[PDB]
């Protein structure tokens, strides 16, 4: 019976709705979501919402949904996004669905200026993005100004030929054509190989303060923590790889990163609300757990996947060549229907 609560879950490309009750856990809602869309590499994902206080977090899967301050509005809003990024997408993103999702989430972040991207890289990124949307460049169907309708570059990157958007749709095409002979999938994965190397890719930024009260930025990623200055979020002032951490903890707004190396100092910072601290150590344990995972041998589930992937691919290199030949003929056959009709137009 229990009062039902309306829930909207937006994925990168989809739009979902569900129903939950007071005793429903985050994990239970999560599994309904992944079940639906058909995702198996769940370990990189999570459900994100906004704080009553205005922050952005990930629903805890072990506790009840309505038990962790949600906006208290209806329906409830959650975004199904990538929460942990791998160290090598080429090696760790096994299935397409998983690739497409990272791809869309990252592109959105590259296009909205959430992730810094130098102009030349943005242009190159756009080409791969068009290559997977439009396919090989066709000098016949792709009538100049074909790109004129979609977001290809960050606003920052634009404006440099502003009111001259044609120059961009021009520089981009130069590369689009340079990609003839590459499937949507490879383009996507190549986009990611490029993005995956940007200085602020896959970095969770937290606003903090120095022991004296200096506004800094903490960052958590698959490699450790970093402290950035208030005017720069691209370059770390101090680093903290896992191997350089022997113990981290907090005490209501006070964080402590115990060095593992030649008894260096002891970095400490202070966060406004208490949750922020709880969250930071959560991301860390998460990222570190995954950091370790990649180091140990592949599990068993993975081995099955990586396998039903290579074979799944091969089954699409043949199908890709079967639909190719049964039309590479259709040409030689219609180049005849012509050769003849033409010769007998007398």
């Amino acid at each position: 019976m229990p009062k039902t609560i309306s829930v909207r879950v937006t994925t990168m490309d989809a739009e979902l709705e569900f129903a939950i009750q007071p005793n429903t856990t985050g994990k239970q809602l999560f599994d309904q979501v992944v079940k639906t869309i058909g995702l198996r590499e769940v370990w990189f994902f999570g459900l994100q919402y906004q704080d009553t206080k205005g922050f952005s977090t990930w629903l805890k899967l072990n506790k009840k949904v309505t038990a962790q301050d949600v906006r208290k509005e209806s329906p409830l809003l959650f975004k199904f996004r990538a929460k942990f990024y791998p160290e090598d997408v080429s090696e760790e993103l096994i299935q397409d669905i998983t690739q497409r999702l990272f791809f869309l989430q990252v592109k959105e972040g590259i296009l909205n200026d959430d992730i810094y991207c130098p102009p030349e890289t943005a242009v190159l990124l756009a080409s791969y993005a068009v290559q997977s949307k439009y396919g090989d460049f066709n000098k016949e169907v792709h009538k100049s100004g074909y790109l004129a309708g979609d977001k290809l570059l960050p606003q920052r990157v634009l404006e440099q030929h502003k009111l001259n958007k044609d120059q961009w749709e021009e520089r981009i095409q130069v590369w689009h054509e340079e990609h003839r002979g590459m499937l949507r999938e490879d383009a996507v994965l190549e986009y990611l190989k490029i993005a995956q190397d940007l200085e602020m890719y896959g970095v969770n930024y937290f606003s903090i303060k120095n022991k004296k009260g200096s506004e800094l930025w903490l960052g958590v990623d698959a490699l450790g923590l970093n402290i950035y200055e208030q005017n720069d979020r691209l370059t770390p002032k101090i680093g903290f790889p896992w191997s350089e951490i022997r113990n981290i903890s907090f005490n209501d707004k006070k964080f402590v990163i115990k060095p593992i190396d030649k008894k260096a100092p002891d970095f400490v910072f202070y966060a406004p609300r208490l949750r922020i601290n709880k969250r930071i150590l959560a991301l860390c344990m998460g990222n570190h757990e995954l950091y370790m995972r990649r180091r140990k041998p592949d599990t068993i589930e993975v081995q099955q996947m990586k396998a039903q992937a290579r074979e799944e691919k091969h089954q699409k290199q043949m199908e890709r060549a079967m639909l190719e030949n049964e039309k590479k003929k259709r040409e030689m056959a219609e180049k005849e229907k012509e050769k003849i009709e033409r010769e007998k137009e007398e």
